[PDB]
RNA sequence: GGUUUAGAACGUCGUGAGACAGUUCGGUCCCUAUCUGCCGUGGGCGCUGGAGAACUGAGGGGGGCUGCUCCUAGUACGAGA
């Protein structure tokens, strides 16, 4: 337990991965005021959440459309320090979201909870298996209407070629 | 202020006086409301002995517009926007 082997321990250093539209910056801005780095928050392209508070996605033209190269981020959660990723989605448009995952030990993927399994996330599997990298799978977007929270589970055990297991529970969906 | 008076000029027409549904500058707008109506306000009598109060409510009138923001929710919808 000498000062570096500590400060080594403590560290956590990871992905986040999607398909276009996911949610993956969100999660993050998120991930954010959890870490003490954003006392306040805010959404994507400005949008809804009113406020000049967007944000944290870095560039320029992310902020006009939706969303483009990996954000980076270091901040503390619990006893830890995690260095955060922020991939993105869209075939065309990376290769360097592959090059990042160069730098992550671990991985967390997003799924929109009303579309299941999309298609890069499939191919983001088979990049992910390279590595023998693990994955933690939140199921966004349970404000909206979404899909059999069971059939969602199918979906990523039969089409991801992954074991699902549980740790929390929806209670209703959309508007319930 | 416009434009159908009287002054004056331009262009135009006519020998001319004058003329143009061409133009230009100037140029007196009265009424103390009797009736109907309408807004208000009293007087009289009626209502069945006379009086002071408080009512019922037939019916009449006034009022009746709307923006933006937030919650639902950036949810339903949508590939997105
Ligand atoms: N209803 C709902 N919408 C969400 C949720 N999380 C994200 N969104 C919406 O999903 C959209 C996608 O946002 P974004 O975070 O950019 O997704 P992304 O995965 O970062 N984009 P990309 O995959 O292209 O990099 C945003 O407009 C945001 O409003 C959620 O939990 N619920
Ligand atoms: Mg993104």
């Amino acid at each position: 337990l000498s000062p570096y082997l500590q400060e080594v321990a403590k560290r956590r250093t990871f992905a986040i991965i999607s398909h276009p539209d996911a949610g993956k910056t969100t999660i993050t801005e998120k991930v954010l005021l959890f870490g003490q780095a954003i006392q306040t928050a805010g959404t994507v392209k400005g949008r809804g959440s009113n406020q000049h508070a967007k944000s944290d996605w870095m560039e320029m033209e992310k902020q006009r459309g939706i969303s483009i190269t990996t954000s980076v981020m270091q901040f503390p959660y619990h006893d830890c320090l995690v260095n955060l990723l922020d991939t993105p989605g869209h075939e065309d448009f990376s290769e360097d979201t592959y090059r990042t995952l160069t730098a992550v030990d671990c991985c967390l993927m997003v799924i929109d909870a009303a579309k299941g399994v999309e298609d890069r996330t499939r191919k983001l599997m088979e990049v992910t298996r390279l590595r023998d990298t693990p994955i933690l799978t939140f199921m966004n977007k349970l404000d909206r209407d979404i899909r059999d929270p069971m059939e969602l589970l199918d979906e990523v055990e039969n089409e991801l070629k992954i074991g699902c297991a549980p740790i929390t529970w929806p209670i209703g969906c959309g508007k319930l």
